[PDB]
């Protein structure tokens, strides 16, 4: 692939998407999963004493480029999640393109959910000013400072599994064949650390579901989070139910359904008919779209993979198009 070209796994039906990142001196193969949500670069090490046998660990006698460090981490995520471990330092290949002296953080332990997941760690593309530990510099703030990238930007796109899956991020560039039109541009809110941005309405055929909201661009997060009465008012746009834990139980067949149409900046982007619908158990579906206790919604996969998005640590900004396909 191309210099700064990370293919991607889509695993399952959409719940997540990780890449492979080279780390260490000659250097081990890690899939992490890239979480625009959060900023913290962390791995399974050989230093854990709950993670999953099946997960590779970083070990720091393995890797003739390893430094250590006297500090200590701990994260929790919105979904319960937690790992903790110390800081070290090593070099970073994404791409093709390598960060010398990383501050990466091995974990020592880490919940369940992430022993028994498809990925090692997480790669944090979120802004530094949430890293949990002061004075760290995100990954992309290194591939800025040591010239790695010319472009203080980095283009995704997120396959469907119904479509072949896939999935690639390119650091410091986009490729137009994975987005049709012209590309819109949107300001970004970081002052929370996060991508955020500002959603001007959403409608399902002719009727206003939502007014103007704000919410994050989360490639962490499998569903299309928003705030009770929103998530409510579009729930009774597609006859959906409440399940009463965040979630919709919703038809599955979504042939009659209409896409849900988010106006940002001008531009339409939607969530297509198919998108509706995240997963099928035993003849029931669950809905693509969820409710949380937030003002804010988290706009996660379920709507990125309909949309190619350039994201802009410089500015920043983002760029949206819909996908090709």
């Amino acid at each position: 692939a191309g210099v700064g070209t990370v293919p991607m796994t889509d695993y399952g039906n959409d719940i997540e998407y990780y890449g492979q990142v080279t780390i260490g001196t000659p250097g081990k193969k890690f899939n992490l999963d890239f979480d625009t949500g959060s900023s913290d670069l962390w791995i399974a090490s050989t230093l854990c004493t709950n993670c999953g046998s099946r997960q590779t660990k970083y070990d720091p006698n393995q890797s003739s480029t390893y430094q250590a460090d006297g500090r200590t981490w701990s994260i929790s995520y919105g979904d319960g999640s937690s790992a903790s471990g110390i800081l070290a330092k090593d070099n970073v290949n994404l791409g093709g393109l390598l960060i010398k002296g990383q501050t990466i953080e091995l974990a020592k332990r880490e919940a369940a959910s992430f022993a028994s997941g498809p990925n090692d760690g997480l790669l944090g593309l979120g802004f530094d000013t949430i890293t949990t530990v002061r004075g760290v510099k995100t990954p992309m703030d290194n591939l800025i400072s040591q010239g790695l990238i010319s472009r203080p930007i980095f283009g995704v796109y997120l396959g469907k599994a119904k479509n072949g899956g896939g999935g690639e991020y390119i650091f410091g560039g986009y490729d137009s064949t994975k987005f049709k039109g012209s590309l819109t541009t949107v300001p970004i809110d970081n002052s929370r650390g996060w991508w955020g941005i500002t959603v001007d309405r959403a409608t399902v055929g002719t009727s206003t579901v939502a007014s103007s909201f704000d919410g994050i661009l989360d490639t962490g997060t499998t569903l299309l989070i928003l705030p009770n009465n929103i998530a409510a008012s579009v729930a009774r746009a597609y006859g959906a139910s409440d399940n009463g834990d965040g979630t919709y139980t919703i038809s599955c067949d979504t042939s009659r359904f209409k896409p849900l149409v988010f106006s940002i900046n001008g531009a339409s982007f939607q969530v297509s008919p198919d998108s509706l619908v995240f997963e099928e158990f035993q003849g029931q579906c669950i809905a693509g779209f969820g409710y949380g206790n937030w003002d804010f919604a988290i706009i996660g996969d379920t709507f990125l993979k309909n949309n190619y998005v350039v994201f802009n640590q410089g500015v920043p900004e983002v760029q949206i198009a819909p996908v090709a396909e």
